[PDB]
């Protein structure tokens, strides 16, 4: 078989760009290792940039969107005692953020590309890459006992952090840039309205502590653990009062809890590497890089990776002007080291690091009190927040 | 469920280290991506030292190796119309080399260690390793839907090139070198009489030709083929007439050929990553480096390597020497790095390589004169091809 554009993973990277492609009139395949239920099981992400909102509108994926997602104007911080409030519509000059979960997203992809008619290939073993210097780059993979091969002209790894994609490229022609936090992510999912309109993410002796939602009747909630810790230690019984005690006592005797529709444990990371190409191969999303969840970014920098490889490929087909496809890389790790930086500081000041002295935590606290209290300082938290323009 | 050492990978070096460690005593896990059969498939290696020979009789599998291995005391090089012999046994002090198939060790393997009674989980699915540089790293996977947790106090990767194992340790820890041929060996297993009762490496203007075997009725021939050859576009007539073509009148005409039970090809390169292990981890085989197949060394060097792990391990468990495992990789390593010259310069004096001047023709026909008529170049040649010594 044959395609322009073939596409490793059916994540929301791989669904979006191939959405936008057929889109545009280039064919483009599918290929994903495991079940569209599979798929459809990750939680994940619920913050959503405006950026990211166009790009589903420009793919025409955003009716359910439009209904069902939440338009957010601010977001709260609380810290010894305090509970601020971050205007981000005006402190970013009218910007907003939109809670929508991932599944939702994905669900919405995948129902786009079902009616479509696009190839979709699930199931999809031991794929490998082939020539990806030559003009003509072919992937191999496993399909009920057969290996078939796939030609293209170009291939997009959308395969997440544990992809195929990257590690079919030389190590030698990456440098890689990384960071791992000594604490992961417990979250729980429960069919109860949550606990404030806004989000709340609180910087608590015991730990952090984040209320989210998925909608009206739908919380995610989330407490900072040790890498030692084990889902099965936490009953839902254990999570509450856990949570109950990190948050403001106004706000803890509001909380509505209930049986855990889903619980996991997210450790976190800082990952990047340079450049995101080789030869025929681009890399996009997690399988380029990963930031911490505290800044809400890596479903919205897998967009903008998305919306520049798509644009690219554009003028590659329509204009004939392939040499675009160099600048790449440059165009995405500008808004990816942003993006970054803002996600490491927003961990370094609302989580409780192991072996902290004195000093550091006097720091870390004085940062929330400066950033909180001035208005320079509430502006660049909101305009990072809300999403730092797209590059054209 | 808990176990002492946990392996990764069900191929030679995994359960040739599973049956030796069990043999001593000490518990062992494998756990392996695909199907007993799917490794049983895997032709490969036919050359095996002296070393990896009495490895095998210590792991107490060499009984059906003894009868049916044939020990070859010479090889034979053909170039610019004549044919020399290296004796090995000669030249290299009284050692040999012994022609027993990979896929019969692997059997041999698989049988001893399915009646010792030690644990082997097939078709165990996403593996990944945690707290590698903890004090209790343990493996998660998925087994029937259901994902497991096996906790060990060491893991052993022998993975292969694409296994899970090196992809676990940080990038920024490792430094690979790497060269990728610009061909590959299009093999041939057939059931018919090999055409010398020692094997024939030619170099050829139209590119290197091999005539090896597995018994006195099933040979297995190879010829180069550049990477953009298919499988598919040589049948069984085109590759017999190649090789033909290839070799010494006199060899090609005593060819007795025949259709094939297997076709393949297995594209060049070298591979080395420094160093072999990272914390409770200990990379062995193809997951630490590749060699080309020209100097017969893949297999050999995953067995030197396991025979060090396994003595290592031993002293730890055994003699409570636990700091001994970090010398693990120098120990490694050093024999590495002689193997992979060697397997680089047979490679280089015995292919045709593209874009090749008339003063390197000249010189890589010069390499060969004065090493194949050199008593000290033949016994350079034999004492590496026989094996350097394992260190202790
Ligand atoms: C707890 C948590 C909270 C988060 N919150 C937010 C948020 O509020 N906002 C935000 O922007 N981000 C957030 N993120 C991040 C976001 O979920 C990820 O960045 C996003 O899922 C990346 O999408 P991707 O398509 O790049 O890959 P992935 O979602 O990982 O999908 C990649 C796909 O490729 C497939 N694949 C893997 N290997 C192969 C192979 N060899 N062959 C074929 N297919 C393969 C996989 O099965 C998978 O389907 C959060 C993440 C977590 C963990
Ligand atoms: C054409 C050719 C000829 C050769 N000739 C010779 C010769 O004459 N002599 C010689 O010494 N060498 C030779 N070699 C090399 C030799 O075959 C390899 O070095 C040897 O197979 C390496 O064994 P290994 O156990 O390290 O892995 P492998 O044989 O690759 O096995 C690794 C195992 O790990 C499994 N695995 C992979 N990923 C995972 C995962 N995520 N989870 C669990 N399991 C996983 C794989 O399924 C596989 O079963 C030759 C190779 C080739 C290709």
């Amino acid at each position: 078989m044959k395609t322009q554009v073939a596409i490793i993973g059916a994540g929301p990277s791989g669904l979006l760009l191939g959405q936008l492609l057929h889109k545009a009139g280039i064919d483009n395949v599918i290929l994903e290792r495991t079940t569209p239920d599979y798929v459809l099981g990750r939680i994940r992400a619920g913050v959503l940039e405006q950026g990211m909102v166009d790009l589903l509108r420009e793919a025409g994926v955003d009716r359910r969107m439009a209904r069902d997602g939440l338009v957010h104007e601010g977001v709260e911080i609380a810290f010894a005692g305090q509970r601020r409030r971050i205007d981000l519509k005006r402190l970013s000059g009218g910007k907003t953020v939109t809670v929508y979960g991932q599944t939702e997203v994905t669900r919405d992809l995948m129902e786009a590309r079902e009616a479509s008619g696009a190839t979709t290939v699930y199931q999809a073993a031991e794929v490998r890459l082939h020539d990806l210097q030559g003009e003509r780059p072919y992937v191999t993979f496993e399909r009920d006992g057969e290996r078939l091969r796939l030609d293209c002209d170009y291939i997009a790894g959308c395969d997440g952090f544990h992809g195929i994609s990257r590690q079919s490229i030389p190590a030698e022609r990456l440098k890689v840039f990384e960071r791992v936090y000594p604490f992961g992510w417990l979250g729980l999912l429960a069919d109860t309205p949550p606990v404030s309109h806004e989000l709340i993410y609180a910087n608590h002796p015991r730990g952090f502590a984040l209320c989210s939602q998925r909608s009206a009747t739908r919380s995610r909630y989330y407490v900072q653990v040790p890498l030692t810790e084990k889902v099965e230690d936490w009953s839902d019984e254990r999570f509450w009062t856990e949570l109950k005690a990190r948050l403001p006592a106004e706000v803890a005797e509001k909380l509505v809890t209930g049986p855990s529709l889903e619980k996991s444990i997210a450790p976190l990371r800082s990952f990047v590497v340079e450049p995101m190409q080789h030869g025929r191969l681009f890399l996009a999303g997690d399988a380029a890089h990963i930031v911490p969840p505290t800044g809400a970014k890596g479903l919205n920098l897998a967009a903008s990776d998305v919306s520049t490889l798509y644009r690219l490929l554009l003028k590659a087909y329509r204009e004939g002007r392939g040499e675009l496809l160099e600048r790449y890389s440059a165009i995405c790790l500008r808004r990816i080291w942003k993006a970054e930086r803002f996600s490491w500081w927003m961990t370094s000041v609302l989580h409780r690091f192991p072996d902290t002295d004195a000093f550091s935590q006097r720091i870390q606290q004085t940062e929330l009190e400066y950033y909180l209290g001035s208005e320079a300082g509430l502006a660049t938290i909101a305009e990072n927040y809300v999403g730092l323009p797209y590059e054209e």
